[PDB]
């Protein structure tokens, strides 16, 4: 838990949804250190189940949360991101050059290894949830839809069908209601989509239903123009139907590893 009295609120105003604003900020430490604080019986349990995921994780390439705080509302203070999300920065930078994208790209699947070997879903993999540290270093946030796998299981199990983000849903996701890692791979395949494609909507005009008809009749989005031949074979590769036949991370990091470090030298 953190003090209300070491926390300095800014009027400017990062982000907005249903659950409420996401503001800028500083958090008095031991050094001042800039944060970003997601603001809101529903959302209250979602903001402390989306803590609890935050505190067990510990990677470079994974949002950092300072702590939680209950006061005028109930904040989750979490480290910030200068340069925001990934899909408005590219929208606002067309001249971002490919092996820069490359580099950003590895980086959140090294980050997505690290989820893989914990054992969590994310369930949100998407350019909008890409924070940009530097225009270097990218970073792996909302942890809302995430869960930690049981450990007989190697998926998770969904009741319902919410507010779900489709377009970026395996068809498993849409089918079974079934999340595993392999799961975040077909979203981290639609993540590259968007991220080549300079920030652009996946699958625009289309709607929900649409995108399931596409995807049975074994049809994938198009080369982003500019796009290498090899990344674009890997994001098909992310868009395997079937899970068993689908890479896991450990295999389309590897594959970007080594793709990034043939661009550079």
């Amino acid at each position: 838990y953190l003090d209300r009295k070491l926390l300095t609120l800014e009027d400017k105003e990062l982000g907005s949804g249903n659950f409420g604003t996401v503001k800028k900020g500083y958090y008095q430490m031991k050094v001042v250190k800039t944060v970003a604080v997601k603001i809101l019986p529903a959302l209250k349990d979602e903001l402390l189940a989306e803590a609890n995921v935050m505190q067990q994780l510990d990677n470079p390439y994974i949002v950092r949360m300072i702590g939680i705080c209950e006061a005028e509302s109930w904040m989750l203070v979490m480290e910030m991101a200068e340069l925001g999300p990934l899909n408005k920065y590219l929208q606002q930078n067309r001249h971002v050059k490919d092996k820069n994208i490359i580099e950003l790209v590895h980086q959140v699947s090294m980050g997505m290894k690290y989820l893989e070997e914990s054992n969590f879903v994310h369930r949100d993999l998407a350019a909008r949830n890409v924070l940009l540290v530097t225009q270097h270093y990218a970073k792996i946030s909302d942890f809302g839809l995430s869960k930690a796998l049981r450990a007989d299981e190697n998926y998770y199990k969904a009741q319902t069908h919410g507010k779900w983000p489709v377009k970026w849903y395996a068809p498993e996701c849409i089918n079974y209601y079934k999340f595993s890692s392999k799961s975040d791979v077909w979203s981290f395949g639609v993540l590259m989509w968007e991220a080549f494609s300079y920030g652009q909507k996946p699958y625009r005009g289309m709607k929900g239903s649409e995108v399931t008809a596409m995807l049975e009749k074994g049809e994938r989005m198009g080369c982003p123009a500019g796009c290498p031949r090899e990344m674009y074979d890997l994001m098909n590769l992310c868009w395997t139907y079937d899970v068993e036949n689908r890479p896991g991370f450990a295999a389309v990091e590897l594959r970007l590893r080594n793709y990034y470090y043939d661009v550079v030298n």
